[PDB]
């Protein structure tokens, strides 16, 4: 779906164009060749020409694949990377390993098959590659050809970048519509923010802060901010798009009056790494909610609806009763300094409400006031039926603990303390990160489920692309691919040589 002349709007500039960001951008080999994923192509390519190199490459990738591999193939697996890459008659062998860590990976292997096996392994290929290799690498074609991708990424991002359709949506702000770039033709959702309505509201704080977390976070559960620009008539935010409709419409109207058990499980278990990576950055989301849990088309979900979320400081808490009657938890409720612990609770309620099919604290028959349902937050303890297994009411019963000093997960341990869970025993986290996991409900495609001040805030929003959601929809939409293009035969492109212009 890109334009005619998407090869011109994205045509590399030449390299001469490219010296101020060579000599602004941090040389991290972690950013240039892991974050980054057009500038952890273009290192995994440098690799490939030098031969020494190569068997690193493989050897990581190999390493990938263990982590993910089924609990019983592990002990298959474990022996297949041996012989090719820690034997050292092998062709493709990695020496900088060394001769006693392998020796070593033996007696890991004879003593039970884990996960973390080729972990040791894997962080010495790594600290070998962030020396010498890397600097060569730095020096390279293949960074330019990066300084080339980052002077692209960098440019302004405007109303003319995007072609907006039509979908649904109306918040409290303005509306959403599915902009597609017309460059790469990816799908997105635009989050129209009209300007009139902020100023009278003293919406610019809010408005920021729901911007800067939402770039601030990159998570497979969580929608991610790609673009954030100005326009004549609004301030728009990109974000990933859903069509799979949510989580409030599947529980009630979709399925039965709930999920099963299993299912569930799935849905619970991605909503848990999801606020897993909003609290790697401190960040609160405090509107755990059904309706704010979005399906994408492939049947997996994502967190929403960050404008109720706030980034705490490191060894502080912060004081607020915010969220939606019956999902509010009682440090909320009652308005104390809480920290991270009211998402807890809400996945509690999530958890909850997917299996029996009503909130713990609501009926789906019962028409009671709003403050009936704050006493049995505060008082009252929920009641469980046939439709828990044990280790469901478990995993309930304390993530719905009113005293949040002994709530799950609300410990110095975080999140790694609700994935042990016995709920979660047959839940293989690390494979359900990678995608690994198949969804339980897959959406058909085809289904429909002025002043002069204020300038001043105006362009700290519109900060532009942001980088890693702008450098993955070049690879998805195979625009690097077709344009990453070198000379014959390992030759500078017109590009990339400096001789000519
Ligand atoms: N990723 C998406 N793709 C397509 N449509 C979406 C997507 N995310 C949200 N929408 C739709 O656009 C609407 C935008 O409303 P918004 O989420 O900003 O506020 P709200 O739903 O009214 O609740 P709140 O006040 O807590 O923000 C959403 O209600 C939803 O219907
Ligand atoms: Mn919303």
């Amino acid at each position: 779906g890109k334009s005619k002349k998407w090869k011109e709007i994205l045509k590399f500039p030449h390299i001469s164009q490219c010296e101020d960001l060579r000599r602004t951008i941090d040389r991290d080999y972690c950013s240039l060749c892991d974050k980054q994923p057009i500038g952890r192509l273009l290192f995994r390519q440098f690799c490939e020409t030098r031969p020494g190199l190569e068997c690193y490459i493989q050897f990581l990738d190999s390493v990938a694949e263990y982590e993910v591999t089924p609990d019983e193939k592990l002990g298959e697996k474990g022996k297949e990377i041996m012989t090719k890459y820690l034997t050292p008659k092998s062709p493709v062998f990695i020496a900088q390993v060394g001769q006693d860590l392998v020796s070593q990976t033996e007696e890991k292997l004879l003593q039970k098959p884990c996960k973390e096996l080729f972990s040791a392994c894997a962080q010495s290929v790594h600290e070998y590659l962030r020396g010498e290799p890397f600097h060569e690498y730095l020096d390279s074609m293949f960074f330019d050809r990066f300084l080339q991708w980052k002077w692209l990424e960098r440019q302004p991002v405007t109303k003319n970048t995007f072609r907006q359709y039509r979908v649904l949506g109306k918040g409290g702000f303005g509306e959403v519509c599915a902009c597609q770039v017309r460059a790469t033709g990816k799908m997105y959702a635009c989050k129209r923010l009209e300007k009139k309505r902020i100023k009278k509201r003293k919406g610019e704080s809010m408005a920021l802060n729901e911007k800067q977390i939402l770039e601030k976070v990159n998570s497979q559960f969580v929608v991610n901010l790609a673009y954030a620009y100005e326009t004549k008539d609004a301030l728009c935010l990109v974000l990933t798009i859903m069509n799979g409709g949510d989580l409030k419409f599947h529980i009630y109207n979709m399925g039965n009056p709930g999920f099963e058990e299993e299912r569930a499980l799935f849905y619970a278990a991605e909503i848990l790494c999801g606020l897993e990576d909003l609290h790697r950055e401190n960040t609160v989301y405090r509107n755990l909610k059904p309706e704010n849990i979005l399906l994408d088309d492939y049947g997996h979900i994502r967190i929403s609806d960050l404008g109720l979320a706030v980034k705490i400081p490191e060894g502080d808490l912060i004081r607020g009763r915010v969220g939606t009657v019956g999902y509010m938890a009682p440090e909320v409720l009652n308005n104390q300094r809480y920290g991270l612990s009211p998402d807890y609770w809400g996945l509690g309620c999530l958890i909850y409400e997917m299996i029996e099919g009503q909130s713990p604290f609501r009926g789906r028959k019962e028409k009671v006031k709003r403050e009936e349902v704050d006493r049995r937050v505060l008082e009252t303890e929920e009641v469980y039926s046939h439709k828990f297994s044990e280790e469901a009411k478990s995993i309930c019963k304390m993530l719905l603990t009113k005293d949040a000093k002994q709530r799950l997960g609300c410990q110095e341990e975080g999140a790694a303390e609700v994935k042990r869970h016995p709920f979660f025993r047959n839940m293989n986290f690390k494979r359900l990160e990678a995608g690994m996991l198949d969804p339980p409900f897959v959406p058909d495609p085809r289904a429909v489920y002025l002043d002069h001040t204020d300038d001043d805030f105006y362009s700290k929003f519109s900060t532009g692309s942001v980088s890693i959601p702008w450098q993955n929809e070049m690879i998805e939409t195979e625009c690097f691919k077709e344009l990453n293009v070198f000379g014959p035969n390992g030759t500078l492109p017109p590009d990339l040589n400096r001789n000519h212009p």
